């Protein structure tokens, strides 16, 4: 139910792969959990419906 990704941090987007497919979504713009550093880690939840691009490393 986690689909990881790497974001931009310029767009502050995530794009994630699920099914064999990319998506681009937007990181949230809350300061510990949007695209702080340029490909970082980031993580669609498609259980909880929640995007984070400070994915726990
Ligand atoms: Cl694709
Ligand atoms: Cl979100």
């Amino acid at each position: 139910s986690k689909y990881g990704g790497e974001c931009s941090k310029e767009h502050n987007t995530c794009t994630y792969r699920k099914d064999g497919k990319d998506h681009i979504v937007k990181c949230p713009s809350a300061d510990n959990k949007k695209c702080e550093k340029d490909k970082n880690k980031c993580e669609y939840d498609d259980h909880h419906k929640t995007v984070d691009c400070q994915t726990p490393v």
